[PDB]
């Protein structure tokens, strides 16, 4: 998503060919594109024919710290939401123990993200906060209100619509503000606005969207 | 992930946003199959470029008049999302045709149109209009073929370091949706279900599972 920045994409791609960077890093909001990157690892390792292995962490209660071991065979191990179980001496430990089992191989490489950065995530074992920060921490940039309202304009200037700048403002204290409903509703103002063959404005949006 | 994506059909779309010459595309197939999806990206490569771009769902078409067709020649790229919707409507059919006309007259863009069908097998009873399509291009838009779906599904789960057996694959597609949206959330449920009962992935488990 918004975090499409040379420097960040340049350590994902080493990371997921083992040429390559020990670990990374990644931590921001939801919708960040946390997820969406450590899958998008998983792929060029995949095509680089380098086996990977992902693991939502936020079902650890579901599973156990044994899931970590004989995991290093892997060339590439991602953890979505590694401080989903910071706080609890045990993970951290079996992580810990993972992070220099990866190390501790060649062609070995470990990709983690996380919803802060490793100082203020709360993990309660410095030693692995500090194993953490011998690799790479990259902080993942949300889409601030303001570039929203720009794409969302952008977007309706797209199919011939002029959004003005006031009326997209009424529309991000409506909506829920995620771009789906957004640009939904942009469809939905847009059509209206052909079938009254009347121009976007706050009392005409008002009206269509029964607000 | 539209397999429509063809350098051929990708690269006359580049081209009609870019005001590059192409002057007339006519895309047609199965429902999402990347038909509005390859819209919305030609209109945002023309505007990328600084050109400007108007969309038009004609699906609506009921409630909206041919007057709102007239002066959208202006526009470097009009997009007509479902032009087969009018198919049959001598009025539409002769505003869209005379739309046609006034593009190319301007030598100052293109009009890319989509359809569920080809220009042939619309329905449309102006001759005239059918022909006018014929002089631009043509793409019909393949979806994704339930077996490029098993080599899709394979993937993400040697992504994921999960073994998927080819058998497996085929009962998910047979047995669930076909659509790759919803399989990849299935393979997601099923992976994780993997983890937490420590049990390979065995049609038997799928079974139990998703509950089939």
């Amino acid at each position: 998503p918004a975090a499409g920045n040379d420097e960040l994409i340049g350590a994902l791609k080493s990371a997921a060919s083992g040429d390559g960077v020990q670990a990374i890093y990644l931590w921001g909001p939801v919708k960040s594109g946390r997820t969406h990157l450590i899958h998008a690892a998983c792929a060029r390792a995949n095509e680089l024919e380098r086996r990977s292995f992902y693991i939502p962490l936020g079902i650890h209660a579901s599973i156990s710290t044994a899931l970590l071991e004989g995991l290093e065979q892997f060339d590439l191990i991602c953890i979505d939401d590694v401080d989903a179980v910071a706080g609890h001496p045990l993970w951290e430990e079996a992580i810990f123990d993972l992070y220099n089992r990866v190390a501790e191989q060649k062609r070995g490489s470990l990709i983690v993200s996380a919803s802060a950065s490793p100082m203020e995530a709360g993990f309660v074992l410095p030693d692995l906060v500090s194993r953490m920060h011998w690799g790479l921490t990259y902080q993942l940039q949300p889409m601030m209100d303001d570039e929203k309202l720009a794409a969302l304009q952008r977007r309706a200037a797209m199919r011939g619509l002029q959004l003005p700048e006031d009326v997209g403002r009424f529309l991000l204290n409506r909506m829920a503000r995620d771009l789906r409903t957004l640009f939904d509703v942009l469809d939905r103002l847009d059509k209206a606005s052909m079938v009254h063959q009347r121009k976007l404005t706050i009392p005409f949006v008002k009206e269509m969207l029964r607000l």
